[PDB]
Parts: C-alpha cells; structure tokens; sequence
C-alpha cells in the first residue's frame, strides 16, 4: 500500500482526497536529519515551502514518484533534479487566485483611502478626519497590466464598482479579451488611460521592472497603483519618487524586489500601502493549495494523467520522442516571434518517422514555447486546457508518414485570427540529435537552434548583407552561424544568424536603418 | 465599507504598521478569503444595495435583512432575504447599513 | 423494462448498443394497419424512411420518448408535431460523411476519366481507345463550395492527390480554415480559379440554384464540376447548356432538383455522370445511422444528455425558459446579419429574473440562429461541441442578477476575431409574451421580432428618412414597424423596419444609394 | 535502363564532382562516392560515372570516355550504397582525397514535388543551398567583421547575392561560407575578399 509522506504543516482533512488506498504520514521537513530518515520509503511527497526538496532529498528517495508542493510557487524545489530522476513534480497552480486578487483589490481600496494611517490616527488618539482624502473609484479608469486568471478575476471584481476596465497583455488574443468586456490596449494607452492601475504579470526578463521611472511619467497625475504580483514589477526607486512628487497620489506593495523587505524607503513615504507578501496568506488559500495537491498525487499514484504536473517524469514519455520536447518547445519561440501578433492557435504537424510515437506532449511543447514570455523557469509542461480558457490560444497534433526531407521533422503552423500562418521546422539528427531549425515559411536550411539569434526581415538591395554584417563588427559582436534568402516574392529578404551575444538597442535600431528592416527581433534559444 | 470590509478581513493596517516598524512578520498574519463565502447586508438604502451588488462580483452569496425593501429589488440585486435570526446565523461577514427606511433600524 | 419499437429494416445486431436493459421488437413499418397497432407500448421507435412517422402515429403512440431516425434526413418524420407532443426526435447526422465524400470523388474522378461510357464502349464490343480523353488532377485547383464535413473530407483527399485546395465558405471562420490548409475565397474568385468544383451546400433559399447560368459563366473552360450534395444547387439546365457549348469538360450529378428523376436533358450528355442519389448507400453508412441512433436512444431511456438531439422534448426544458428558445434564435440571425463577418464566438447573455432558470439551451439557440444559413429546417438543437470544431465557431452563456431595465433580457455579444463586438438583445413580456428586440449596439428600442424586417446603416442628412419611405411606397411595400437613431458617434445613422414583403434587388440597391448607405441588410424573422 | 528513381540523380551528382574537385587544391588521387538512404536501394552505379564526370569537367578542357580518362591521370573512383543515412531520407556524398591525404567532401538531396537539386555537407558543414547559378565558397578566419566585410566587397562590385550560409567550423578557428550570386567575381574582387577575411580557400564555380 502506498506511502505518502507530509513533510510540512499540513492537516490530514486538508488531503482527504488521498483516498484510502494509500498509508499517510508526517515528518518534520525542516529537519534535515528526519527528513532523510523518512524519505526511503516514500511514494510520494507533499511539501509546503519550509521543506526543501534537494538533490540529496531525491537520491535519499529511490521509490520516489511524486513531489507535490502546497503552493505555487517552486523556490524550494530542485525540479532539474527531480525530472532526471523521473520524479514527477506538481503544483497547486490555481490555489491562490482568488486570495491574490481579494488582497490586490484590498490594497486597491486601503491605498485610496489612507486606512492604515486612517487606523493609525486614531490608535494615537487624535481625531484627525480633516486632513484625509480619498479616491473615488465609481467611472474611473482601471489598467490592468497582465490578464492572467488574478488580472482576470481583480477585472471582474473592480468592474462591479462601476469602473471601467482596460488592460495590457500581448498574451491574450483580442477575442478573448473582448468576451471580458475588456477593451486591450498598447501598455503606452493604458498608462496614459489609467486612473488605478493593478499589474499582474508573472517575473521574466520580458518583465521585471517594467513600470520604472521612464513608464511612471506616462501616468495620469493622481494615479494610484497597486501591485500585488511580483517581486520588483514597479520600480521601487522611481516610485518613491513620483509619490514624493505627488505625481501619484497612492500605492500598495505586496511584494519587494528582495524580500525579506525591512529598509525601503518605501516604508517611509505614507501615501504608499505595504503589506509583507500576504496576498496568499489565507487559510482558504492554503487548504485549496492541499486538498488540490492531494487530488494531483491521487491520480499521479492511479497513473492517470497529471494536469498539474510541472514536468516530465516517469513513462509519461518515450526515450525516442523524449529529445523532441526542447526543440518543439524552440519552434513554439520561434514561431510566437516570427508572428505579427499572438496565434490564435498552433497547428504542430509531426512528420516522417516520428509520426509512429505518442507525440501528444510536443502540442504542450509548442504552447510552452509562445508562452514563454508570461511562463516562469521550472514550468516545462502546461494545461492547455486551461491555457485555452484563459488566454484563447489552442493547441492540436497531426501526424503524417510521409517527411518530404529529413527522415522525421516537426513543423508548426501558428495561425493568426486573420487566417495568415507562420511555419517554423525543425529537426533532430545524428549521434549527438542536435536540433536544428529547418524551415521557416517555404525557407530550408539548417541552423543549430541554440543561442542569441538574430532575425531580420529587411529590404534585398546589394550590400544589405554587407550592412549588417559591418554593423555587427563595429558592435564586437561575433556571429556563430547565418542564413539568408528570397522573399517569397516582391521586395525583402530573410536573414537569420547565430551571436555570441545580445545586439545592444542603438545598434540593433542603426541595422533596422541601413538595411531598413520590416521586423528584427532577437530570440535566446536556450 | 467594501474597504473596510477587505482591511479587515486581510489586517491591512496592522500589517502596513509591522513593516513601518521595521519587522518581516509576515508569518505573524493570516487572512480570510471572501469568495464563495456568505455574506449578510444588514439594511438595504441604497448605500447597501450598492455594497451588497459589489460583493456579489468577489463571488459570495448576499443575504440581507430588510422588510421594506421591494422584495423584486433584492431578487435583482442577486440577494436573498432573511430574518435578521436567519441572516447572523449564516453570515460569515456582516456588513450594516440604514436600512430602506430611515430607522426602522435598532 | 422499456419498449424500442424498430418499423423498418435495421438488423438486431445493427443496434446491439441499447444495452440488455430493452425488450426490442419490430413491426412492418410501411403497413400502417400494423404499425399504429404495434406503436402504443413503444417507449422509443426506430425508423428509417420507408415508415411516415406522421401526426397519426404520434398520438397512437403516448408513451413515447424518442422517435429516432436512422439517417440524415428527415423527411418521413413530422418534428413539430412529436415537438408538441413532448417527443424528443434524433438522428444520425454524420453517418454518412465518408461514403458521400467517397462518392463525391468517386463522381470526380468518373467524370475527368469518362469511365461509364468506356465501360459501356466495352459492353457493346468496341475498341474506342483513341475517341477518350480525360482530365489530370496533379497540380489542378479545385474548389470546393461549402467547407461542412463532407467538404472536409473531399478536401482532405482531393489533396493527397497533389491538387490545390480553396474553398468559398462564409461559414467557416477563416482560422479554422487555414488549419485545414485551405485557402477561403469569394464565390467569385473561387469560380474563376478553380479546374474541379465539388459542391457541399445544405439547401436553404439562400442556397438553391446558386451555381446559376451567370456562375458557370465564370468557370474556367475545361472546368468539370460535381455535385453530390444537394438536390438542385447547380442548375440542371444551364449545365446542360454550358456542357453542349464545350464550356465545361464534365460533370457528375448525384442528386435531383426534383427526383424521382427519369427524364432530364442531363441524361442525354456523355460528358455527364449520374446516379440515382447513391451517396449514402453503402452497407457501411445504413450500419453506422444504425448504431449511431441506437446510442442515441441509449441516452435519452437513461434521461443522459441527447447531442444528436433535433429538437426539444420532455421536461428538457422549463415552461419558463421554453418561450425563450425561439426569440434566442432570432437574436442569433441578427447578430449574424449585423456582423461583418462570421464571428469567432457568440456571448449569450442572460440578465434578470430569468437568470435564475437552466437557461444552458439558449446557448445552443444562439447558434442555432448564427447558423440558420446553413441548417435546414425541423432541426431546432445543433452540437455545439461539433459545431466549434468543424466551423471553428463557440458559444457561452452568463448569467446576471440585475437587468437594467426589462425585468429579464437576454443579450446575446457576437465577437469578431478582431476583437470588436456585435451586440443584439430581446426580451419577452406580457400576456402573450411576445418577441422584441430591444437593443442593438447601445441602441435602446421595441420591435416585434417578426416578419421581414430591413435594417440600414446609411449616412445621417434631413430627409433621408423621406428617402428611404419614398422609395419603399413606390415599391408598393407597406411598413409595418420602424425605429432609427444616432450613430454611437460621428456621420451615419441607423434605421430597422418592419415590412409586409420582400425589398426586390434593384431597390434594395437605389435605397443603398438615395442615403448612401454603408450597409444594407433584409432579414426574415420567422 | 537508368531507373526513373535514379534519373534525377545524374545532373546533382554530377554537380557534387564540380564542386570535390574545384575544392579541392591538388587533383586528387582518389573520388569516392557514397549514396546512404533510399537510394541505397536503387542501382547507382552511373551515378559514379557522373561524379569523375563533373571531377573532369572541372579540371580538363562521355560518360565512356571518363573511366578511361580517369585511369590516365590516376584518378581512381569507388562508389558506395548503404541504407543507413543518419538524417536525409536519401544523399549522395562525393569525396577526393589528395595524394597529400587531405580530403574535401560535398553532399546533394532531391526533394519535393519539383525534386529541387540541394546541396547539403561541405566538409562536415550542414547546408541547404539550391545546387544552381554562380556560387562563390569561402573558408577563412572566424572573427568579427568576417561576414561584413565579405558583402560589403560583393556589394561594392554591384554584385547581389540570393542566398548563403555561413556555418562555424567543427574545432578549426575558422569558419565556411557559401553564397548564390548573381553574376560571376572579377578576380581582383575575389582577391581583395581573399586577403581581407584570411581566407583559406576561396573559389567560385557554376552550378548550371
């Protein structure tokens, strides 16, 4: 009968759903000496976040299935490890949604209205109800910067205040947005548009730091802004600043680019709300995080599938289509890059000698890949299901015998609400199965995709090529690997090349300039 | 009141203070979720009608108390009427307010 | 244990999907002395085509709860009456998809290679080689008219032959077309492009003859063209001018404006295949109707959901909610009138004291109107399941307390790809509960949602209103209703009238001009 | 009977002979040619003839006349046939050693509905470059500048280039190239390339 052991603070009731085919018990996680004892004979293991679920946890645990974490995030889990091991790790992605959104919409509310200080006021024992002022929120503008399922739900919530909603997110497609009622706008309209605004992305380099000082002065004076997602999304500094200012006239932290958050000078300014990260602090949000995390270990422990599932582990997958998940992920990149817009959905056609495995999980691949932007690190696999429903981006698979080329090639097809298609290929081969991109939109070729790549669609005049290639030199950049060749047809070309580094933002606009590109986008392929 | 209402259900204003303070306790707090929770409008002016339709969107059931109110009003404000028994026994919040007509209140 | 009555030829084992938990009998259908003594215990009757399943039958038979028809059509059925008598009626829609494509290319292909008169050549014990001459297909376009499932399918195989595929679908939303790898085009261009034209269109007013003198006329020469699809959607006579003429290469029919079909023109051409109308016959396709309507059946005797369903019937749904599903509908149509486009969804919404009903039909309803162009009549439910991925088109519903002005409102939002919006909203009231429309696009008003009704979207000058009856009275067309005003904003204004009859094309067109209008539409309300 | 599967493999393996032999510096002493994947199945032995074909062209101001040719100057030819290619369903690899004992190898596929004659390896270099029109190969010193420096003198000589690949070698510290122009190179041009990226090797041959 199957062992499953709690490693954290964690009530028996809140993981009932662990029917009774399986023998529960507990452990003190953060005892690293108890720990190790308990593990061996573990099925599986539930953490919350005191326990940290290590390399030497894992070799400690051969019978290992499941590490489940009660939360969302993943701070305290060594997935790499786990996924080498084949241990499949879940989460509880969805736990905290509504406590998250609840505490957003709270610090909304406090910051407008100076409730603490308000509170405050009156535990020194003065009446100073003269000297507040609060903001009125019925017809205002509210921006909501990232329309995930907190940014979705914090849109419901303060619309019914009367207020109307906008929003920015170049990740949900704008039918999806427009069944919200949310009308989407360029993050320049909604700063300028906003009378709150709450943001709501997740933490990526595409991300961290997004509102700083330059992004601040767009903003309607009196603003107020809240954020209540990630760690440093609004510049701390530049905040101070324009609170100081006056320029906006409130704000709510729950979250600090370096928590534990003692020294702020934020912690000086009142006009700004700051709460220790509680958005999640809830107990309804914590026994969701359990009673969900025990369903996943149950059909985990069933061997059904895992929707919650972090990651590939266990015979989820076969060896031969195993190397295929990086490389489809890459074109899933790719082809989100190459699009004009966000696809509507991803058509992954899977050809050749590859067509007679199980290939469902590349479509996750794929998803993975666009999604990248909104998508945090140890994430490899992702609901579609929910994705769908969230963002209004699909996924399908068709296989076919027949590879035109190579022996076996995947190819993904975004296509655009409009009817366009962007198709990106790749490949793998030989003893090493390096992947290799082999075709975007009617262009073969075959380009390592690993890497800084830069990409450029410019117009074919002599020494366009040369232009760029000058351009770069005088940069100190080096490149690794190029492609080039027709448009289709009519004017323009497509270039494609391997760098051992970023193209700084002046130079990488000086190229646009010389050879005057259409598009350039740089993408990381690692 | 919905201020209020989240200020105190989240304890805004203690925790703002432990960090004016200079301290981490954020294992010191723990808060209440209000989705799927009921909540009880005790007095339906038109200040409560507002309130009781904007908790509705957090996703809790309203009930409230309040005999002179058009019964076809609260129907359309998504809320359900009780005796002011029925109502403290299911509430999990409470929110009071003047009621539809002027101090019928106690 | 419940009584499933079989009146036609349908084989026990044909229908072995109705568990053990039915005593099973069959009657001589076609003898009615025999069939209205064997219908009065029948729980369920299974037909084909030779039984009628008439209003007499109905009312002998009142213990019924599904009459299911083996097939696609329906025309041995009375729907309305079994609709009043609470008798759920099903069939099998997609039984026959494969073998009518199959059909379709098996007429293309006997058509491009003049096979039956070959064949005949042989049977009359005749060389004539060097007098034939057919059509390659490699690298040909064709064209196929109506992209359902039936035109997917030929288009799927059509292609493995190495022919392009473009298809003219205003039904199909483009995404959903390029999935397929399908270009969409206007019948326009789809006629002058195409070398093969296979037909795949419902019969609906808006339909018949379509493929007129005047389309043909845009063939490319050498054209040959196919319609196994429905009865007269290509003009038997202006095909059999254009083949004499040379114009088209070939042609092959399998199905009759009017059949039976003994003495047409067209069976004096060679270049012509025919067939009595043998798409479906195929032991493979009557099996498959068979067990398909035995699952049906299987379903609604354990009061399961009925997805094959044609319409509405025991306490499915409320007394409240029933009066609903008709004006849902018509919202539907005029939400796909006013568009202009085909929407990627459709966004029921369900406001005020009706919200608290099941109301989860009126959602099939919408869609059931957005698609009246395409489905033919007794069928009042559609699949929305099948119907998103063959078309590519859902629906949803919300619910909410308060209706802001009518007691209950239903509004349904069609939304473009684009992200903009078409809204249109009824209501019900009074003693007769009679259908209005009482909003569209912010526009607030009250129209019966009847008859044949004219809206026009034209630009806002004094007098333009006079234009517009003027010219009407001329026509001799009484106006029963009207109702006009702003433009949200900006030149144009808008008007919807109620009409006595049809507004003929060349008046139509001179009212377009008199007010200069941007859109023009005539839409029937029953 | 050439078989109708093999037909279309002449002219690209004939193509692949141009270009072992205008790569390689010395006549070599040695052509071997493999054909690995379905064409293994097929047989292959003209394709042979083929390739000293192109290897003679390219060095000698019939496809009897060869084998003969061939023994007169040394050249000896093998051909090879395996089912097993590692990546193409099909390829043919030409490859001349020197009597040095340097080698040179190039690649071709056919592919597709209009079976477009690719070229794919050169000395271990992966490619896709339509085995057609002026094509100028270069092997020099990978380092900044390299690339810009090669177009900014082909775009000085008004000459356009329609397609190229550049790829970073195995372990050398250069680097390959090959380009599709328009038009051919005045050796001054090719000479002021040359000397400005480093290069190893340079030639320019055509793939009609």
């Amino acid at each position: 009968l199957p062992v499953v052991l709690i490693a954290d603070k964690l009530a028996p009731s809140t993981v009932a759903a662990l029917g009774d085919q399986v023998e529960v018990r507990w452990v003190d996680g953060p005892d690293r000496d108890k720990l190790l004892a308990a593990v061996p004979e573990a099925d599986a293991l539930l953490v919350r976040s005191a326990t940290t679920v290590d390399a030497e946890v894992l070799a400690a645990a051969p019978k290992l299935k499941i590490v489940a974490r009660a939360g969302v995030g993943l701070d305290n889990v060594d997935v790499d490890a786990a996924t080498a091991r084949g241990v499949l790790v879940v989460n509880a992605p969805t736990s905290n949604i509504h406590s998250a959104a609840e505490h957003a919409l709270a610090l909304l509310l406090a910051a407008s209205r100076q409730i603490p200080a308000a509170d405050a006021s009156l535990r020194e024992h003065t009446w100073k109800r003269s000297s507040f002022s609060g903001t009125e929120i019925f017809g205002k503008t509210v921006g909501v910067v990232g329309l995930g399922r907190i940014g979705q739900l914090v849109a419901q919530r303060i619309a019914a205040f009367g207020a109307y909603v906008v929003a920015y997110d170049p990740y949900v497609s704008p039918a999806r947005a427009a069944q919200l009622g949310i009308e989407l706008l360029s993050l320049d309209d909604l700063l300028a548009r906003a009378d709150f605004i709450s943001v709501h992305l997740p933490k990526t380099p595409e991300t961290a730091g997004l509102i700083d000082k330059e992004a601040l002065a767009k903003t309607k004076p009196g603003v107020i802004i809240v954020n209540a997602a990630r760690g440093g999304l609004v510049d701390e500094a530049a905040l101070a600043d324009a609170i100081t200012g006056g320029h906006v006239r409130a704000a709510g932290l729950d979250v600090f680019a370096t928590e534990p958050c003692t020294d702020s000078p934020l912690f000086e300014l009142a006009q700004v709300v700051v709460t220790p990260h509680l958005g999640a602090s809830t107990a309804e949000a914590q026994d969701r995080a359990g009673t969900d995390v025990a369903e996943s270990v149950r059909l985990a422990l069933a061997g059904e599938f895992v929707p919650d599932a972090v990651n590939v582990g266990g015979g989820v997958v076969n060896e031969e289509v195993a190397p295929w998940l990086d490389l489809v992920r890459k074109l899933g990149v790719l082809a989100g890059v190459l699009s004009d817009e966000l696809p509507v959905s991803l058509s992954v056609q899977v050809r050749g000698e590859l067509a007679a495995e199980e290939v469902e999980v590349l479509r996750l691949s794929a998803l993975r890949g666009l999604f990248s932007a909104v998508i945090e690190d140890a994430v490899t696999f992702v609901n579609a299901p929910a994705l769908a429903a969230e963002r209004g981006v699909t996924a399908e698979i068709c296989k076919a015998s027949e590879s035109p080329n190579h022996r076996s090639v995947v190819d993904v097809r975004a296509v655009g609400a409009d009817g366009s298609v962007v198709t990106v290929s790749g490949t793998l081969y030989g003893p090493q199965l390096s992947q290799k991109i082999v075709q975007i939109n009617g262009r073969h070729f075959d380009l390592r995709a690993q890497g800084i790549n830069l990409i450029i669609h410019y117009v074919d005049r002599p020494g366009a090529l040369g232009k760029i290639g000058t351009l770069l030199g005088t940069a100190g950049v080096n490149i690794q690997a190029a492609q080039l060749s027709e448009d289709a047809e009519g004017p323009g070309a497509t270039i494609l090349l391997r760098l051992d580094q970023d193209v700084p933002d002046d130079v990488r606009t000086a190229i646009a300039a010389a050879v005057d590109a259409y598009k350039l986008e740089v993408v990381d392929l690692s």
